[PDB]
């Protein structure tokens, strides 16, 4: 039996390495990585890898991973892949916990934006939640945290961070990530997957996916929110994606939304995230 080596950046940004044979569907990695995890709540979660035009794909658990990563290396990375509306209600602390250091990552690299404040009091329940209980002895009026808190540091958000972790003092790991979360989860880009697209009429627009359902964010006026109950079908065919929305009641027909993607892979790919996210939707 022939094994190909699989290496993945797990969210504290360390690299697991284990070998599957090389016909492996994407859940046998899946399942050794969360057992390397102690990870048992694993639906919320996947691994993605980059295709030869480097976009994040998300790993299939039931196809042959040779046949998606196909000419590429080996390499993945474990990710949140349905962002809990209410991360209080996951069963154990230590699903809330990955989802606490996705979440860190989405900061960090502007995926989620966040206020200057809810920066500071998400960073404050890290440090409370990494280091304990504020101690003066690792701080000075010069400290600056290892921790990357935000897309732009500033000594003004170190000051704020350490402000708002005085306050926490007693404060368990699991009770600083269970407050990290009740913050987070208000975001308005909270679990939002974006694309770009264009409208029926050329126009720049990003299509997000969530829980809730799909966003048109035309700009920062005119963000059009379809709940997964008014979205009738969803589609793509070459480079277009097309959304169909329910009638208002008493109306005869449905309405048809239609989107051009970059090309026919994004288009592809839009459509399989707005079908898994839909079918999460109607689990809940
Ligand atoms: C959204 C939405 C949406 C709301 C209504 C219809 C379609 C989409 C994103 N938001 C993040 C914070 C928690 C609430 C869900």
């Amino acid at each position: 039996p022939k094994s190909m080596q699989c290496k993945v950046i797990l969210l504290d940004g360390s690299e697991y390495t284990c070998d599957v044979e090389k016909r492996s569907r994407g859940q046998v990695l899946f399942d050794k990585v969360c057992e390397h995890l102690n990870l048992l709540e694993k639906d919320y979660f996947g691994l993605t890898y980059r295709d030869a035009e480097n976009q994040k794909n998300w790993l299939d658990p039931a196809k042959e991973i040779k046949k998606q990563v196909r000419s590429g290396a080996w390499h993945f990375s474990f990710n949140v892949k349905f962002y809990p509306p209410d991360p209080a209600q996951l069963s154990e602390d230590i699903t809330r916990y990955y989802l606490c250091l996705q979440l860190r990552d989405d900061i960090v690299s502007g995926r989620l934006p966040c206020s200057f404040v809810t920066l500071a009091l998400l960073g404050s329940y890290t440090v409370q939640s990494e280091l304990g209980d504020y101690d003066p002895d690792e701080c000075g009026s010069d400290y600056i945290s290892e921790f990357r808190f935000a897309p732009n540091h500033t000594k003004e958000l170190e000051d704020k961070v350490i402000e708002l972790h005085k306050s926490h003092r007693g404060m368990t790991p699991a009770e600083a990530e269970m407050h990290f979360l009740e913050n987070a989860k208000k975001l308005s880009m909270y679990g939002v997957d974006l694309h770009h697209a264009k409208d029926s009429e050329g126009v720049e627009i990003m299509l997000g996916v969530c829980a809730s359902g799909l966003l048109i964010y035309r700009d920062r006026l005119r963000i059009n929110r379809f709940a997964w109950p008014k979205v009738l079908k969803i589609s793509y065919k070459r480079n277009n994606f097309y959304i169909k929305i329910r009638p208002g009641e008493f109306e005869q027909f449905e309405s048809t939304i239609g989107f051009k993607l970059p090309n026919h892979r994004a288009a592809k790919r839009l459509w399989k995230v707005c079908v898994e996210h839909h079918t999460f939707f109607r689990l809940l």
